[PDB]
């Protein structure tokens, strides 16, 4: 028992990070295979981003000037090009470390684990979402970017996100390993807007199913809710409303903890009008909505 | 910016991890250099577990009863021995995934990352702190015993905590790598008392400082106080007295944020005092304690 936020073990994704360099930029770049891929930015100088014209800034660039080293050796660059926002880097070695892996764009409401990176070097692991908006609320300093998101399928990393850059208001922005920006984003210093944001209902429900499964059951009650009123609440609330797509990913839990959907929704009702009345739930005094139903019965089963 | 409970990257941990197994009972062992460390009870039977006679249960053990598995491939076990409450088997092949490493006793409010494993397999990390009564509040289920607690100093994994059980309150213990327990706990199924626990105040402070240099100041104030002062509100509200060594450790963020640590001391006793009224810091809407000083430096400071 017990409930973390968990991140994936980190290990194959340190395996493939290294740095890259150009000019005077230095950012992080993913070796898979005989490709890096890194933000398509690591070619701009400070001053060429309030508008750079990236196709321009790039045919000024060769092979020779893309500095790209694995910790310790320097990787022969034998090929560039750009693919929306992200450098491809062809070099002369397949990374060795490569592990079996796949380029997925998650949907917003699921959730990765980040490996920040300075200089291609790991300094640490978190777990996160993508939040409704398309920006993630990271831990991210001025070198992190070409840092990854990923989940992990028994032995298959599935990458899903590269960090370029904080908006003004603090939060992230990225792209998919395609380098296309998750949400209306652009790689331009300019103010961005980041869309209304709402809590991810589905994985706030499915925290409170942990948070029964591991004891925490003070916010049970006598009441039930339809999803018509349950999403009046949601509104109300900002809250994504509630589908019947999110009520069958919810049904392993209900399953398991013989809770129907409905009442764990009439539970989150009261909790939303109400508040915690200086209570906490697996150790957070707000709701929580990080952790998908999988996360959850990943979490709570023990997969490896 | 932006402030998320952060772990250490586990590759080097991960590449460590085997499977134990002694007759019925398989739990997680780590491998470094030519000796795999597991908690002693792997080789009881859930019959054993309500008062076992360890040196007793070891005697009726052969070096070819203990099975150790390194992913696919067995290691072959030439010795065994109890140091406390963990067996060191000694193996005739080093590990070649051996980390420069450490093995150090953590003091309580400290905190390191934990690499939580079934059958030898790596499942998720985490972040958490030693709590001053010498518990952890993990996420472990049955099979996750063996699992390690670790901090990394650059090359160097310095392994602090071994996990050994779960108490009948759903908190978590566990040893050092010589086995001796952290706390009052015997590795026997019987109702354990875990001390009276206290907030970690020096990091809460800390964590009042990662908020600061991340933007998030709505909880200052006019105010300043004195740690005699502070200490009673510390008292009434069961947080650990702060010393003037704590004060001492805190000076590098007082340093970056110009905000004096009795002034800091001032914020957080209005807000022991009042409450958040609704608010959030740094995404809590409790006062978190599971970051240390060095922690908010490093993670401020983007070390790799
Ligand atoms: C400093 C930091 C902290 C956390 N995560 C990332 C960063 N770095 C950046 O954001 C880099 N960068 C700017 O600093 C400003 O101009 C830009 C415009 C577009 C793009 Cl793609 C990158 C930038
Ligand atoms: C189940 C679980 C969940 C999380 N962390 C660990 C565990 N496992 C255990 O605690 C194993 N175990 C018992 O189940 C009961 O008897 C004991 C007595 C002493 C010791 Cl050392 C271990 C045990």
């Amino acid at each position: 028992s017990g409930f973390r936020k968990m991140a994936f073990p980190s290990g194959k994704v340190e395996g493939c990070m290294v740095q890259v360099t150009c000019g005077t930029t230095t950012l992080n770049g993913l070796w898979l295979d005989d490709v890096v891929y890194c933000p398509r930015h690591v070619i701009c100088t400070s001053e060429d981003m309030l508008n750079p014209n990236y196709e321009d800034l790039l045919i000024r660039k060769s092979n020779h000037n893309f500095l790209v080293q694995a910790g310790n050796v320097q990787l022969r660059v034998i090929g560039h090009s750009m693919q929306n926002c992200v450098l491809k880097l062809k070099v002369d070695t397949a990374n060795p470390k490569t592990p079996k892996y796949k380029f997925v764009r998650i949907q917003p409401g699921q959730t990765f684990s980040v490996l920040a990176c300075y200089n291609g070097s790991p300094s640490g692991v978190y777990q996160c979402a993508m939040r409704p908006n398309f920006t993630i609320k990271g831990s991210f300093l001025n070198g992190s970017c070409g840092s990854v998101g990923f989940n992990i399928d028994y032995d298959c990393v599935s990458f899903c996100y590269m960090h370029h850059m904080e908006l003004p208001t603090g939060v992230h922005a990225g792209t998919d390993l395609e380098g296309n920006f998750y949400g209306p984003f652009v790689d331009r210093q300019t103010a961005q807007a980041a869309g209304t944001d709402t809590t991810i209902t589905v994985n706030v429900l499915a925290w409170l199913y942990a948070a029964v499964i591991n004891g925490d059951r003070w916010f049970l009650n006598r009441f039930t809710t339809t999803l018509n009123d349950f999403n009046l609440v949601a509104m109300k609330y900002n809250y994504e409303p509630l589908t019947q797509d999110h009520v069958d990913i919810l049904g392993p839990l209900s399953a398991q903890t013989g809770i129907a959907v409905l009442d764990m929704c009439a539970s989150l009702k009261e909790l939303l009008q109400n508040g915690m009345n200086g209570r906490t739930i697996l150790g957070s005094a707000l709701l929580e909505d990080e952790f998908t139903p999988f996360d959850v019965v990943r979490q709570c089963s023990g997969v490896t």
